[PDB]
């Protein structure tokens, strides 16, 4: 038996962008509560229990390139 | 048996943009209350419980290029 | 038996800008309060209780290239 | 049995920007109270009961590339 | 039975930029309380009761590059 | 000529009330944005330009008694 | 001419309360902006241009009696 | 002539409470803009340009007995 | 020609109170921005331009009793 | 021509209160920014230009009598 692997692959993921500008981010914090007594949590968690939380995310270039490459026998 | 395997690809993903210009984000923030008492969360799990997070993600130039290259025998 | 592993790629990931420029981020902070009792974790957990963090995450140039190889007998 | 095993990979991450420029950041830090009695940890955790912490996280350049290269026999 | 193993890799990992500018953190601190009274932590933990800890982490340059090389047998 | 001016008045006003209880006052803050140019106020004037402004206004007891006693000759 | 002027009044405001309680108050802040550009303002004003106020004004008790009291010749 | 002036007056202005409790004022600040050139105030002004200014009030007893007392010839 | 004036009053202004408790008064401070250029204050002003300033004002008993007691010939 | 004057008055401003208790004023302060470039004042003006000034003013007791007699000829 011959198993054979030969993924080839080219890309020029282009971002261009003359100039972003005068960005602005002007919240009013609302208000949270939360109320829970118990949790049990296990085997790959994430989580967020209350959150107030603002981002400003701003890249002059954006892009992601994923490839998973998997082979089994 | 032989198996073969040549995956090609090429892609230019192209983004271009002059100028973003005067961005703006005004919020008024709003309330939460969660009651909850119990959970228990096992085995690849993610969550939110409770959140005000306001974003502003602004990426001159946003492309992702995603190929799941697999394969089994 | 045979096997053969010859992943190949290229690729160039581009980020062009001119001038991001004045970006603003001018939260109100609000109000958060949480009230459990007990959890118990296990396992790799990530979690977040409580918070009030705003971001400002400007790169000039943003970008990620991920290739999970694998192979498995 | 052979195995065999090349993985070649090329790639420029290019980050090119003029001028990021005047950015601000001007948070008013709202409030946070968490009332918990216990919880155990336990294999590989992290966690944030609580933060109020604000970030500005400007790279000129921001690019992370990554390739979990594995095999198993 | 043979192993073969040659992962090869170039990348030019790039991050150009003129001048960043004048950058602005100005922050109004706001209050955090936490009430706990017990937890057991164990086996690779890490954590943060209560933070107020704000940041200005601006690289001229932010990349990182990873590549986790693993194999078994 | 005589004038006479003699105004009598009894009154109890009364508020009882045994417990007035958990009262509650959770608004989720909206948003206003007025835009003028130019005003001339004169001579006993109030007023109001943009207002978020809530109020919790719980007297155990409201009551007002009012008499504008007046004469002219 | 004689002119007389006995004006008379008895009164009990009576403002009785048992307990008035847990009371809360939980706004989440919103925006305002407000944009003029001149104004004029002359003999007995008074104004708010943007207030984002808020208040709790619980007195146990609340009366006022009011008498303007006035004559003329 | 003949001026007489004997504006008598009793009152109990009564304010009983027995507990208010356990008051609670929790805002989440939101955000302000004014934009403004000019203005020309004169005689008897008061005003407010921009105010997030919160209050909690709580007198155990309020009342105000006001008696503007007047006359002219 | 004679003038009287004889303006009497009693008044208790009464204010029980058993036990105020446990007030509480915990704001996020949002953000407040004002740009004016000039104004030209004159004859009896008073003013506000920005002000983040909250308050407790909780007085065991609160009463103001006025009379403006006047006359003219 | 004969003048009379003789404003008699008696009260006794009660302010009772057993125990105001355990008053808390937790505030995360925000953020204010003023711009202005000139001003003239002139002539009884107060003023303020910006202020986060937070205020705990409990005074067990809280009562003012004011009383402007006055007359003219």
């Amino acid at each position: 038996v011959q198993i054979v692997y030969k993924p080839v692959d080219l890309s020029k993921v282009t971002s261009k962008c003359g100039s972003l500008g005068n960005i602005h981010h002007k919240p009013g914090g609302g208000q949270v509560e939360v109320k829970s007594e118990k949790l049990d949590f296990k085997d790959r968690v994430q989580s967020k229990i209350g959150s107030l939380d603002n981002i400003t995310h701003v890249p002059g270039g954006g892009n992601k390139k994923i490839e998973t490459h998997k082979l089994t026998f």
